[PDB]
């Protein structure tokens, strides 16, 4: 069991024999523009370069795509990844636009996804914006859906990749139901101009340990996209103030993290 | 259809040749006598009496409970509804509770409930509170889960009882998916002291109709318990203001509305 932080929410995961590339964003440093209608629009994306070359990321059994925002799936990854690569997608909408980009080996993943060997991937709901944001029609379609992944196995520990979501009840029900020993949160604190936080921040790391004390949080989706304000040093400082230093890991780009089972 | 507003979220729904009683609150006017030792016990609930006798309410094929909050399922209803009645519950814990209160003919609503007759009943996920409220683990369990209900059938228009939820995207996706001609909202505007509104209000009437302008809104869950701060008169005054007065139905207690697909 080896979870590795690449850049933003791009992750490499070894889990029960198989390997997964989660949300591959592989543009060069400052290739495309900053997000309009968000914080720090002057900063170009991505802010940081990749910690390792592209060929190392392609050596993977399947790509998993939580949603099709540009920081999770860019023009570079469309060019770079083979069209016969096994892409897991959130829904038919996502699969349809990936199909029109030239890809064809696609499995639209669903609430429960079982493998004979004992692997089980679950697809969990979130909310990529505030209750106020989704009252708007236009911004609703733009922020859209963005799932979280729960990987279960008998030989391995349960890990929960929560995805681009703010604190909503479906996140709470997912923690209670799956009781995950490891939790990966997108803790960038990305600010929309007129509706505020579209994903989690520092406070959501406290809230989750209050909800699930035995869990160990891995903070991702940070220092990469222009609107993500919450830096690594600030979260690390927030850890110390609440007495939760060893329970919050803040991996650097390229940092592999290992977790045993029994 | 024939939807009858009873009082609060209590209503009877004649749909596809079958009658249901959704969320029965059957206590008399100001009759909730639950007491431990309060110095200033509020004796306002229920604010209004039943507009019809209890006998008329029970002439029904099954009861449907969105959740077990007292304003949807009180002790009076737990006594008055017979134990051999078919009760449809939201999930396993509410079924267990209802079963341990003497009832034995209980069923749990799945996410989809396709019956051979052609009637389909979809269970919806809401949020009974703000995002902040559910960060509190104590108030998470207290407000808990509370499901919406869609009813689907040919020969009949599609109706969505949203239930005790504030505006979250699972509510928006339900309007986008099922596309109901009738959306029944719980517009009490009950508010938590520090964490803001716990159910829908006047604002949520307009935001739906912008999303789905064909639809007709039936207002409900108000002027029954004192904690619901929205008045009949205020919502009508709000509807006249934004030019939607004849699309916002605000029925009296006991009023029945007909909704036919053909005639
Ligand atoms: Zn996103
Ligand atoms: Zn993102
Ligand atoms: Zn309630
Ligand atoms: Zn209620």
């Amino acid at each position: 069991m080896k979870l590795t932080q690449i850049r933003n929410a791009t992750l490499v995961l070894q889990y029960a024999g198989k390997k997964f590339l989660i949300d591959p964003m592989l543009a060069e440093k400052e290739a495309w523009d900053g997000f309009a209608g968000s914080a720090r629009p002057h900063l170009r994306n991505p802010m940081v370069a990749l910690p390792v070359p592209v060929e190392d990321l392609l050596a993977v059994d399947a790509v998993i795509l939580t949603h099709t925002h540009t920081d999770h799936w860019d023009e570079a990854a469309q060019q770079a990844v083979p069209k016969d690569m096994l892409i897991y997608t959130q829904d038919e909408k996502d699969a349809a636009l990936i199909r029109s980009q030239g890809f064809f080996n696609i499995r639209v993943l669903k609430d429960e996804n079982h493998f004979v060997d004992g692997l089980t991937i679950y697809k969990t709901d979130g909310q990529h914006g505030s209750n106020e944001l989704y009252a708007d029609a236009q911004l609703g379609d733009l922020l859209g859906d963005a799932c979280g992944l729960v990987f279960t196995h008998h030989d391995e520990k349960t890990i929960y990749i929560a995805g681009d979501t703010v604190w909503v009840k479906p996140y709470v029900k997912s923690l209670q139901r799956f009781k995950p020993e490891i939790v990966v949160l997108n803790t960038g604190y990305a600010v929309n101009d007129l509706y505020g936080p579209i994903i989690m921040g520092k406070e959501d790391t406290l809230r989750t340990l209050k909800m699930l004390p035995t869990a160990t949080i891995v903070a991702s989706h940070m220092e990469s996209i222009n609107h993500c304000l919450l830096t690594r040093a600030e979260l690390r400082e927030f850890s110390l103030e609440h007495g939760i230093e060893d329970k919050i890991l803040i991996p650097a780009d390229g940092e592999t993290m290992a977790f045993s089972a029994w």
